[PDB]
């Protein structure tokens, strides 16, 4: 229905706002663009499913996310890709892992504080019905 399409547009507007707040945070600058194959050719071979905040904005605009649960899976992937590719005892690696964990924790805390559980439940029920 038109009503359900309005509900999904509402969800996309909220997801664009959360993603913009993460992308302007100086800590998360490394997560704002895909890894440049020139600089890191080792990456696309170690990392099977690359994800960054620019690509998240792309997935929202293409209607790939119908639930907050769907969105958070891609946040979790940004974080899990950084921890798996930078596991070394080495300050540079420790710094990116701390920032990746802070990105994940921030996104979960915004959604916990701001979004009503009944709105997510609604978005899920429309998804399941299709
Ligand atoms: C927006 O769509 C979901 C409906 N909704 C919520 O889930 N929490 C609030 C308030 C509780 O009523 C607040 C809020 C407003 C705008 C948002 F983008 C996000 C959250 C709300 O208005």
């Amino acid at each position: 229905s038109m009503q359900e399409e309005d509900t999904f547009r509402e969800l996309r507007i909220f997801l664009r706002n959360v993603t913009h707040r993460l992308a302007i945070d100086k800590r998360f600058r490394v997560f704002t663009k895909p890894v440049d194959p020139d600089e890191v050719p080792d990456y696309r071979t170690v990392i099977k499913e690359p994800m960054d905040l620019s690509s998240v904005i792309s997935k929202i605009d293409l209607h790939k996310y119908l639930t907050v649960k769907d969105y958070l899976r891609d946040i979790d992937l940004i974080c899990s890709n950084a921890l798996e590719y930078n596991p070394d005892r080495d300050p540079g690696d420790r710094l990116i892992r701390h920032r990746a964990c802070a990105l994940r924790d921030t996104a979960y805390a915004i959604i916990k504080e701001e979004l009503d559980e009944d709105f997510e439940q609604l978005c899920e029920e429309i998804q399941e019905s299709r």
